[PDB]
C-alpha cells in the first residue's frame, strides 16, 4: 500500500539493512569525552503541568545562511506538557504492526487515536518494513536493538526523560522501566551542547568508510527532531526540504534547536519520512512524489509515529 | 482582536482605501483586444458531476527559473467538483459581516460551517475593514463595487462560471442571477491565455504612475487564485512565499496556471493574507509573523473567505 515512490531517500547507512553501528556499547563508553566519564545519557524531568492545551504548534520561515547566500526553511516547532500522560509512540498500523513489518503514512496510522499532533518516528528498512531499534509503545515492549547503538529517547515510568545512547539492560531494566522508547541516528544536543562530532564516534564504525555516514550529516534535507527545555517540556520539530536542495544538514539542525532552547535533542527519521499531522489534516510539505502522479507530492507510508493526545485515565 | 501583525502587505493602490480603477467600465470596453469585442468576461458551465469526494487538494514544492539560478515554492492546487452546490462565499465572522466591517481568520470564519477547504478570500481596508467590490453570499447580495472595475468571479443559479469584468448592472441582473460572486485584483487567465497586460490597462488608471500597480504585478509574494479547467471543476490556488523574498509574481502565476490546464483565473488577496485551511487545521505557511512572538509566523484576520463544503439539500 504505497502512497509515495520514496523517492527523497535520506539512508544513512548502505546497505538498508545494516543499520546502526556494530562495535560495542564498551566502545561508545570508551570513546566519547572523558568529561562524561561513564554516563551514556541524559536526564530530564517530564513537566507536569495540566495547562491547556497539551500541545502548542508554532510555524517558521526562517533564513540560514549558506555560501550562495541565505536559504529559507519550513517548518514547525510543538510544545508538549505532560508528556507522560500525553505522549504515545505508536507502531504502524496499529498496536503488534512492528511484528507484521507494516507500513503506514501517518494519517492511517492515528487513523481512531484520536492524535492532536502526530509526525513520523523512527527508522525502517523500506525493502522490507522491518522496524530499526528499540520500541516501547505504552508501556509494552515491542522489540529490542539487541544492544545496538543510535541515539535513544524514551520516557520512565516515573516521567524522567532520557536521551543518549543505552546499553540493552538499561532499555529492559524492570525497576522505574521505559513507558516509551524510540530509536533515531545522530545525538543531535547533549545538556545543550552540539553533540554532531560526539555522534559520528558513537554510531557509526571506524572500520567503514567516513563517506555514507558524514553525506548523512552534512547533506541538506528534511528533518524531524524529538528534544526538550528548560521547563521539561517535549520538542517535536519537523523541517521541510528536499535532500541536496532544500532543508537542513544535522549541524545546522542542532544550532537551530539550541539556538531555541533545547537542551536534548535526537534526530529521527528524514527526507521524504518527514510528516506533521496535526489534528487529522498532514500540515507540512513532503518531499516525496505521488504514486498516481509525478509533479504531486504525497507523504510516505512510514513505521513508527510520535503521537501527542490527551491525558490517559485522567481529565474524565 | 488581531492575530498576525500584518507585516507582509502586498497592496496594489495606494492609499489602501482608495481600492479600484477610477475610470469607467466603458473605457474597460472600450481599451481591451479588439480580438474580445465587447464582451469584457468569459462563460464556462460548472461540473455536475456527484463523484466523491467534493474536493481533491494537491502537494505541490515546485521549481520556477530566475535570473540567479532557480527557486522553489511551496504550494496547493484544489479541485472542486459540483461547484454550484459545494462551493461558497462567507462574509468575515458570519452573515452580517461585511456591513460591521469585521476581519477574522479562515480558521474563525468556518468556525461551525464545516468546511473541507477554505482559503481567504477578496481584499479590504487593512485599517478599517471595510470589504472591497462585489460580494454575494450563498444568494444573497452583501454588497455592490458600484461599478469599480476589478477582476470578477461568480457562480451563476444555473451554474454558469462568471470570469472578468463585469457592469454594475451585469452584477446585480435579476435574471439567472449571481448566486456566488468575490472580486480579485488582476484577472490572471482569459480563455486560457495570459492576460496581465489586458489587466493593467483594465485595472489601473492611466492618469497614475505606472509604479504602485507594476510593482503589484512583478514583485514576488504569496498568492491566491480561483479559476477552472475544461472539466468546469474550480481551481482553489496558493503559493506560499513573503513580498519580495519567496513565492511567484502574477507573471509567474498566470504561465504556472495556465500550464496546469487553467482557462480563465483571476487573482484573490495574497502576501500575509493567504491561508488554506483543509478540514478545519492551517495547512500553508502564513508570512505575517504573531501578534505576540517575533519569530513565529501567524496567520492573518481577512475578510471574506471562499469555502468548499458539502452539497446543500442533496445527499441528504
Ligand atoms: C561511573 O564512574 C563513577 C565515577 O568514578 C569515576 O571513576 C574513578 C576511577 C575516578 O576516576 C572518578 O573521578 C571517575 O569519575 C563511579 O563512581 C564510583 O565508583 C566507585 C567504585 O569503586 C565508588 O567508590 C563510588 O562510590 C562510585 N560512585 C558512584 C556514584 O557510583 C561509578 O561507580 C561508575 N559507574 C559504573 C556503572 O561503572
Ligand atoms: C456586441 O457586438 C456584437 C457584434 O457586433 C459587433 O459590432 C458590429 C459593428 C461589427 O463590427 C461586428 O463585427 C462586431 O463584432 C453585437 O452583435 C450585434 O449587434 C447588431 C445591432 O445592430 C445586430 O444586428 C446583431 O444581431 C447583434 N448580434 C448579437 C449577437 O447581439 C452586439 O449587439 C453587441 N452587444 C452590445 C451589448 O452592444
Ligand atoms: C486540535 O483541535 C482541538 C479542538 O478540539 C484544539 O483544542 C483547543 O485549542 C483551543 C485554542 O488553541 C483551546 O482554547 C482549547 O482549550 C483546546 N481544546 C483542547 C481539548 O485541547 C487543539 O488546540 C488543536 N491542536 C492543534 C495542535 O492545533
Ligand atoms: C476532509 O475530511 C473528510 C473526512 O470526513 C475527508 O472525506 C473523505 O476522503 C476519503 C479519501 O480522501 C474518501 O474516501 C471519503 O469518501 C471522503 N468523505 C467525504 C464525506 O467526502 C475529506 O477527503 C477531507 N478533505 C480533504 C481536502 O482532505
Ligand atoms: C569536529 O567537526 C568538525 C567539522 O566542522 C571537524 O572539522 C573537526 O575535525 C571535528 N573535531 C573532532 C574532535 O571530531
Ligand atoms: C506586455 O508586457 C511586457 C512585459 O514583459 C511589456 O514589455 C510589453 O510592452 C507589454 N505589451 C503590451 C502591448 O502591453
Ligand atoms: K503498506
Ligand atoms: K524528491
Ligand atoms: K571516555
Ligand atoms: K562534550
Ligand atoms: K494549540
Ligand atoms: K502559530
Ligand atoms: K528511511
Ligand atoms: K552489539
Ligand atoms: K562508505
Ligand atoms: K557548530
Ligand atoms: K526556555
Ligand atoms: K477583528
Ligand atoms: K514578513
Ligand atoms: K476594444
Ligand atoms: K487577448
Ligand atoms: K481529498
Ligand atoms: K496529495
Ligand atoms: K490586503
Ligand atoms: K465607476
Ligand atoms: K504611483
Ligand atoms: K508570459
Ligand atoms: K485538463
Amino acid at each position: 500500500s504505497r502512497s509515495s515512490l520514496n523517492d527523497d531517500l535520506l539512508s544513512p547507512y548502505q546497505p538498508h539493512a545494516k543499520h546502526g553501528p556494530s562495535h560495542s556499547y564498551r566502545h561508545v563508553r570508551d570513546s566519547q569525552p572523558v568529561i562524561h566519564g561513564n554516563r551514556t545519557h541524559e536526564e530530564w524531568p517530564s513537566s507536569n503541568s495540566t495547562w491547556m492545551p497539551v500541545a502548542t504548534t508554532r510555524i517558521f520561515e526562517s533564513k540560514f545562511p549558506t555560501t550562495s547566500g541565505m536559504k529559507t526553511a519550513y517548518g514547525h516547532f510543538t510544545y508538549v506538557n505532560n508528556p507522560l500522560r500525553t505522549f504515545s509512540v505508536l507502531e504502524p498500523g496499529g498496536p503488534g504492526g512492528c511484528s507484521k513489518k507494516l507500513t503506514a503514512t501517518v494519517e492511517e496510522t492515528i487513523k481512531h487515536g484520536n492524535c492532536f499532533v502526530a509526525q513520523n518516528g523512527g527508522y525502517f528498512d523500506m525493502d522490507t518494513g522491518n522496524c530499526f531499534g528499540n520500541i516501547v509503545s505504552d508501556g509494552k515492549l515491542v522489540q529490542s536493538a539487541k544492544g545496538i547503538q543510535n541515539a535513544q529517547f524514551g520516557i520512565k515510568s516515573d516521567g524522567t526523560l532520557i536521551f543518549g545512547y543505552l546499553s540493552e539492560e538499561q532499555v529492559l531494566e524492570a525497576e522505574n522501566p521505559f513507558v516509551q522508547l524510540l530509536s533515531g541516528v545522530v545525538w543531535l544536543l547533549r545538556n545543550g551542547e552540539v553533540y554532531i562530532n560526539q555522534s559520528k564516534a558513537a554510531e557509526s564504525d571506524k572500520t567503514q568508510t567516513t563517506g555514507d555516514f558524514d553525506h548523512f550529516i552534512n547533506v541538506i534535507s528534511a528533518r524531524t527532531a524529538i528534544g526538550h527545555d528548560r521547563e521539561g517540556r517535549l520538542i517535536i520539530f519537523h523541517v521541510d526540504g528536499q535532500t541536496d536542495d532544500r532543508g537542513l544538514n544535522l549541524w545546522e539542525l542542532a544550532n537551530f534547536l539550541k539556538d531555541q532552547g533545547v537542551i536534548n535533542a535526537i534526530n529521527l527519521d528524514g527526507g521524504g519520512s518527514a510528516t506533521l499531522v496535526i489534528n487529522g489534516t498532514l500540515a507540512n510539505y513532503p518531499s516525496d512524489h505521488c504514486h498516481y502522479n509525478p509533479m504531486w507530492r504525497c507523504p510516505r507510508s512510514i513505521s513508527t509515529v510520535v503521537c501527542v493526545h490527551e491525558p490517559f485515565c485522567d481529565p474524565p
